[PDB]
């Protein structure tokens, strides 16, 4: 229920700020 | 229920923490 | 409940780590 | 309990993270 | 739980995140 | 469960990252 949907939520939390840590190696390497 | 309600308020953390990466990425491009 | 407590602590902090990258964010764009 | 344990240690990364950030945003100033 | 396991997974990742930012910092500080 | 996959799969991006950010370091010094 609303405890898979919190970890769900939590899980695309998580995927976004791996794709920010991304974009940041990208922005530091030029 | 509360255990649902606290993680989606741990996600909703994490996901401005992605945008603070984000924004932080857009600064070292720009 | 306690778990439920700490979760919320947990996205309190999560929510202040946010604050200070939108901060170096600004600081990046001047 | 291992759940929020996770958690926690995921802000303590993120927190670790924001710091190296200002530095590098320090540094790219300096 | 394998749940529990990825997110200690995800932390000691963002650990190393970091350990590789404070490097960053340092290396243009010096 | 799909969730603890997806996790796994986020956690082996982020080593990746973190290889990055070395070659980075290096290249300063």
């Amino acid at each position: 229920g609303e405890i898979a949907q919190g970890l769900k939520e939590i899980a695309k939390g998580l995927k976004e700020i791996a794709y920010g840590l991304k974009e940041i190696a990208q922005g530091l390497k030029g």
